[PDB]
């Protein structure tokens, strides 16, 4: 599960994020957001950036359209598969 | 699942409020949130409130930066083991 969310997070971050100094938050931000997704919040109004109820109008850019579908693929992976896998195993 | 709610919204109300008189308010403030996220509220914005994103602004202080650790831990225990140990026991 910890690596199927860094699967999700470099890429968000680089897609999202291209301008971006080295620093010590990108450690922080390619491994936030994407935890709290495990945990019920979708960021509703963080997804698809170019949107217009969008609360992150300004990092809309080219090819912020990805990240939809990556997020789709991410919470399929964890909640669809890795979470009722981890349900089953502990009752078996 | 209660002594685990405890052990986290003590630190967190310790850590985010630093200069709070003797108050009936701190029963509630240590017990209230840690109890939402039993059931799907993370709090997104409240998360990191150094943030800029965030909502909470002037919470943002010395050492703030431990809560996001504490909140991980404690969803972790919670979802993850306890209410899956809950999920299992009603099974068998
Ligand atoms: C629930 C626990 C996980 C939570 C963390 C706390 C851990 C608490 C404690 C846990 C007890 C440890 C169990 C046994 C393992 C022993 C040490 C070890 O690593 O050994 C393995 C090497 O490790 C690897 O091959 C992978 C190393 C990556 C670890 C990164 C942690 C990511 C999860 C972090 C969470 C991210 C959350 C994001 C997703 C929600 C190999 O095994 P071994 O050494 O041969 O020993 C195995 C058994 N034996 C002795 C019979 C041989
Ligand atoms: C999975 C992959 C993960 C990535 C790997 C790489 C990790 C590299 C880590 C690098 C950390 C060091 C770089 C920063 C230097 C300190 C300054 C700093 O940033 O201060 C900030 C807090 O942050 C801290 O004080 C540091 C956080 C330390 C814990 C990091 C955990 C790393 C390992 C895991 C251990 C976990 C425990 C369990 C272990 C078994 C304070 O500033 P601010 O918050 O920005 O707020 C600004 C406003 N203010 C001025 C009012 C404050
Ligand atoms: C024991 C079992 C093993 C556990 C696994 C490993 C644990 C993961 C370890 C991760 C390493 C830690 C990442 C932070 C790196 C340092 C941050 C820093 O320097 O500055 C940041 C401080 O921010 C913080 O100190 C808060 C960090 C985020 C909380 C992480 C919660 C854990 C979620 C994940 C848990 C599952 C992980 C899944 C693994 C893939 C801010 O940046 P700054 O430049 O200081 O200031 C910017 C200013 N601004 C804020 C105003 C904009
Ligand atoms: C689902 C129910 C829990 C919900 C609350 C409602 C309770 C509803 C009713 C429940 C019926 C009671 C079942 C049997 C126990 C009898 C009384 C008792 O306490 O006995 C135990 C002492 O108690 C302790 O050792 C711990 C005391 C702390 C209780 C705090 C409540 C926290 C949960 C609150 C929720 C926080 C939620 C946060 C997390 C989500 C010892 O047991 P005993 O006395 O020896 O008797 C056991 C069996 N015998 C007779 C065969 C020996
Ligand atoms: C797990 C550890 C928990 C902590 C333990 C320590 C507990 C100590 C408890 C202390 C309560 C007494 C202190 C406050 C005095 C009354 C005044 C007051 O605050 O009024 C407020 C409401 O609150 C109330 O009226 C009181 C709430 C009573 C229920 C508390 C449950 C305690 C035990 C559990 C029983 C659960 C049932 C199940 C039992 C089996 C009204 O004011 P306000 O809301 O601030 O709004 C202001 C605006 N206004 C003026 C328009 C209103
Ligand atoms: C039966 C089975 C056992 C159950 C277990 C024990 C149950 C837990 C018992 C907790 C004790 C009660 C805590 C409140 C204390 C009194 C509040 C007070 O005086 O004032 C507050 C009133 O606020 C309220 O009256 C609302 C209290 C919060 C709701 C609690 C829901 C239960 C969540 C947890 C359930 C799981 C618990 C898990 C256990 C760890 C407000 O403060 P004030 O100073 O009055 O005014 C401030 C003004 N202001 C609001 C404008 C800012
Ligand atoms: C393939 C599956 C079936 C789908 C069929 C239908 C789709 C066909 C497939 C792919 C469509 C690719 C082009 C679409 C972009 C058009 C709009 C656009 O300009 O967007 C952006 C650029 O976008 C690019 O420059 C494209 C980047 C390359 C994407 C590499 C493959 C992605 C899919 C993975 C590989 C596929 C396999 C994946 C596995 C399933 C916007 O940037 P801009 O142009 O600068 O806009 C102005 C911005 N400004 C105003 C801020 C300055
Ligand atoms: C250790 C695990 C691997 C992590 C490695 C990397 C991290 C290395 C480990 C730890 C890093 C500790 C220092 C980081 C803070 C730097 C930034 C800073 O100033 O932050 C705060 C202070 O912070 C403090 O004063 C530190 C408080 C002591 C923390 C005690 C241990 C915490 C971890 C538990 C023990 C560890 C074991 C836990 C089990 C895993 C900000 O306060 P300030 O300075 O006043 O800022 C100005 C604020 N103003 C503008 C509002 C006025
Ligand atoms: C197998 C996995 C692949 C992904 C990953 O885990 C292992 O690989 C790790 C390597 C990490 C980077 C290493 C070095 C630096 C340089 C530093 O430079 C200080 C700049 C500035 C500070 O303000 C000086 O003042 C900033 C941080 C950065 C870029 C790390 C980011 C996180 C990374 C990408 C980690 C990530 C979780
Ligand atoms: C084993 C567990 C350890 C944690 C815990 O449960 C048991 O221990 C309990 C003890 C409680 C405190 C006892 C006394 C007071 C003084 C009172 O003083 C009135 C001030 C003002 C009112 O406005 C006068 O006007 C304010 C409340 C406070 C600090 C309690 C807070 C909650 C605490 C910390 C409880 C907490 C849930
Ligand atoms: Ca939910």
């Amino acid at each position: 599960m910890a690596l199927v969310l860094l699967s999700f997070g470099v890429p968000r971050k680089a897609i999202l994020y291209p301008h971006e100094e080295p620093s010590w938050s990108l450690a922080k931000d390619i491994v936030f957001h994407p935890y709290w997704m495990i945990f019920g919040e979708v960021y509703a109004y963080e997804i698809d950036v170019c949107a217009n109820d969008s609360t992150l109008p300004t990092i809309c850019g080219p090819g912020t359209w990805l990240t939809p579908f990556l997020q789709a693929v991410y919470l399929f992976v964890q909640y669809i598969i890795m979470v009722n896998l981890l349900i089953a195993f502990f009752n078996n």
